[PDB]
């Protein structure tokens, strides 16, 4: 694909603006995370088909953080954006997508992190305002690609359907 760069192994990088970050996990556990020292952790954990509401441990940021999760579905895969604006403070969860690809997406633009929710094949993005947006640091634990945003159709595309 001339519009996918990749893949690329699992890293800690700085992402650069404008360019969505597709992500292609496994299994079940954090997919990604990211931060920008100041007032925002963000990850995104995924949780398999069949998971009746219980308490999970996630390793996020280097330690043991213990969430309640669930997953309805059976034919699609979670994943759930997780955020705390403290160093000390309790993560909550937003923008869950429900997807049978299995592919996520997370991008830097505009004062925000984007990433995909909703249900494929019909996704839709939502972000999160994060102060210093740029300066984020992000930490893939997955395999993941490289699309610039003038093609996020494209993105949309892979998201809905898959490579
Ligand atoms: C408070 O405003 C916002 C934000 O502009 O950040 C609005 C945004 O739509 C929302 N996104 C979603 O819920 C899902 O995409 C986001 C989020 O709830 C918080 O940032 C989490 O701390 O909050
Ligand atoms: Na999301």
């Amino acid at each position: 694909g001339s519009l996918l760069d990749g893949p690329y192994q699992p890293t800690t990088f700085n992402p650069p603006t404008s360019y969505w970050i597709l992500l292609a996990p496994t299994v079940e556990g954090v997919v990604i995370q990211g931060t920008n020292n100041i007032d925002r952790w963000l990850a995104t954990i995924l949780i398999e088909p069949n998971v009746q509401t219980t308490n999970r441990i996630y390793n996020l940021f280097g330690q043991q953080v213990t969430l309640s999760v669930e997953n309805t579905s059976q034919t699609q895969w979670k994943f759930i954006d997780v955020s705390k604006t403290t160093p000390t403070g309790n993560y909550t969860q937003h923008g869950p997508l429900f997807s049978t690809p299995k592919l996520y997406a997370v991008m830097k633009f505009s004062g925000r992190i984007y990433t995909y929710n909703g249900t494929t094949p019909n996704a839709t993005t939502g972000y999160y305002s994060t102060t210093n947006y740029d300066t984020v640091n992000m930490t893939s634990f997955c395999d993941f690609y490289i699309i610039p945003r003038n093609q996020e159709e494209k993105c949309t595309e892979y998201i809905n359907h898959g490579l």
